[PDB]
């Protein structure tokens, strides 16, 4: 109401659109809107952190990209776009009745996609990916090669031992690989694929500082806590402080136990992963506890999956843009087997059945999902585990080439094959 | 008795193969492993799980028909002459150890006669001396009258071949066919696995030395009685690992497929002299 009245003074050439917060109409303009012309208040910036990369079960965004609220949104018809625009924002910044006019357009393109750049009072700056990139963005020296040693890796909430597989693919010599896990299927996977070399512990809630000390020094501590109780798109979520969210704190403890003391300058590195859909207070508390700001890395650059994840850690050069390698499969069609056709160009895991086979809507294959996530083929085919269990295992797992990108400079710090 | 002379190497051509009750396309995989050029590989099968296996593993090359009872002599003729016909009809309506069995002429036992028909239709006529070969498989444990009736129909006595000598599995099977020198004793190759323990993954121990498929859970894992793994069972039966991991089929379905599937090195042994009869890669 008040915001709508203000926008009146904006179009009467009495107020600059760049001087008003186009999300909620607050006067406390501090930052500029990264996607379009206008200002942004701090409160809306926090809302913008949570809501932009939230997707519903249909594979489209949960909320409007502009105001990061809205009660009824317009979905986008154009290929590979997942954005939504709430009716209210469209009926202000573009013009009155433009929203219902977009409702009636059966082949409709949203304003983020359409070829033209000017749309009424709404203007889109062309540098929005780079500004968005920067918006979401004790140093050890290099060790000389002869002094390099095999890496020792602790992987908490190890899952299917993706980290050891990545280090093997990079040809780094692994002295030992200790892994905490509770799911029998996931325990089996590591044993088989890595030939018994993986020391399986059990419940991470049994792991003491004494255990960590007597297991010998660790060179790399890695992990991803369960995201079911952190991800905001779960209505029944218990947050960071209840249910399975609190396993992150156990990770924080064992990382603290595994970190060298001050004055001991031996090389040590860590990587923690979580979903982008994590709450403002949850994300803030995690970011404060790990004493760093997260780097946001999207799988779509190197892994042909729309999987935007936060990575806390101290791996060197982890800000540098992702450079694809020829080995990597940037296309979903370059991962499916012959006779199957990809609906979309990227799979969505944070149409429901993204396969066209024999003019029929088929579901995603487990092995094709393996190839998408960058795992060497038939990695999770070890025991007599259900399709549901293998799907859940691949879903919770890391994107392999993203982990290869992050782990890549560790080759300059430990012994290589 | 019609025995074909050896074809000289320059005249050799790619093999044309009809595989009825093809299952998971074991025959094409063995011919490839033996390095015989395959012009075509037509396969009849009806279960989706098995259908997917061949498609993925052999890159669409396999011409799928479907129901064997939909395959006519006209179809066989327009699909061009075949050089090798292979197959194994359903075996647990023949096995005496299933009380509800229907024998050879009832239920699924009678499915062999379709194979017998299409084999006859695919066979060259008398006076046409072009090379042609066939191989049919079944379980040893069938009825004596059953075995006799099959022996009468296929105009040969079965060879009994046990898998365990070359495949570390108790799978004693009858093999009808007219492959040259198919009576010769089984030879072992270093590539082949003769010990169940060798097939098992690290941390697991084999109770027995040979599995029994024609203690019920023959695995020692972590001082516990575990069941057979499908990937270890594949390594037992001589298949390349992860052969059947193609679609969204249950572990029960994969077990059923590997149970009904051929022992690979036994079929490889029988297929071995075909290298002296067709073109090489
Ligand atoms: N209390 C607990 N103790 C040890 N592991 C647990 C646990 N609760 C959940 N987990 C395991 O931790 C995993 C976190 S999902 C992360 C999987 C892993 N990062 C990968 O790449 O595969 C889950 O698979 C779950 O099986
Ligand atoms: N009526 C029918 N028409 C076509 N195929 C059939 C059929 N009835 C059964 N089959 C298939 O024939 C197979 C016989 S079991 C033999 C499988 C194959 N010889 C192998 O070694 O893998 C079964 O897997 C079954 O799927
Ligand atoms: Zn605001
Ligand atoms: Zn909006
Ligand atoms: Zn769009």
């Amino acid at each position: 109401r008040t915001r709508e009245r203000l926008v009146y003074e904006v179009r009467q050439k009495c107020r600059n659109i760049e001087d008003i917060c186009i999300s909620c109409g607050s006067l406390n303009v501090t930052l500029e809107h990264p996607l379009f012309v206008g200002g942004m208040c701090q409160n809306c910036k926090n809302c913008f952190l949570e809501c932009a990369y939230q997707y519903d079960d249909d594979g489209y965004q949960s909320y409007c990209t502009i105001c990061c609220g809205g009660r009824e949104v317009l979905m986008c018809g154009n290929n590979n776009c997942c954005r939504c625009f709430c009716v209210e924002c469209v009926d202000l910044l573009v013009g009155p009745g433009a929203a219902q006019a977009a409702i009636k357009e059966d082949p409709w393109n949203c304003y983020m996609c359409g070829h033209k750049g000017t749309y009424g009072l709404l203007r889109r700056r062309e540098d929005w990916p780079s500004r968005l990139q920067m918006f979401f963005a004790k140093v050890y020296p290099p060790v000389p090669a002869e002094k390099r040693k095999p890496i020792r890796v602790l992987s908490l909430f190890d899952g299917i031992a993706t980290g050891l597989l990545v280090l093997k693919d990079l040809g780094i010599q692994v002295d030992r690989y200790i892994a905490s896990e509770v799911c029998e299927d996931s325990i089996t996977v590591g044993m088989v694929r890595h030939q018994g070399k993986i020391m399986y512990v059990g419940d991470v809630r049994s792991v003491t500082q004494k255990h960590i000390q007597e297991w010998g020094p660790f060179d790399l501590v890695i992990g991803g806590s369960p995201c079911n109780d952190l991800s905001i798109v779960n209505p029944a979520r218990k947050g960071l402080y209840e249910g399975t969210g609190r396993l992150f704190f156990e990770f924080y403890r064992l990382l603290h136990d595994a970190r060298p003391k001050e004055g001991d300058d031996r090389p040590f590195f860590w990587l923690f992963e979580n979903v982008v859909a994590m709450g403002v207070s949850d994300k803030r508390d995690i970011s404060r506890f790990l004493e760093s700001n997260p780097v946001m890395i999207d799988a779509k650059e190197v892994s042909a999956a729309h999987r935007a994840r936060y990575f806390w850690g101290n791996l060197p050069g982890m800000n540098r843009p992702l450079a694809s390698t020829v080995n990597d499969k940037l296309e979903l069609q370059e991962c499916l087997e012959h006779g199957r056709i990809a609906k979309f160009s990227k799979v969505r895991t944070i149409q429901h059945f993204p396969v066209f086979m024999n003019e029929k809507e088929d579901i995603l294959w487990c092995t094709e999902m393996e190839r998408v996530f960058g795992f060497p083929v038939h990695y999770t085919d070890v025991s007599n585990m259900s399709r549901l269990a293998r799907q859940r295992l691949l879903g919770r797992s890391w994107s392999v080439p993203v982990i290869r990108h992050l782990f890549a400079p560790l080759k300059e710090y430990f012994a290589c094959v």
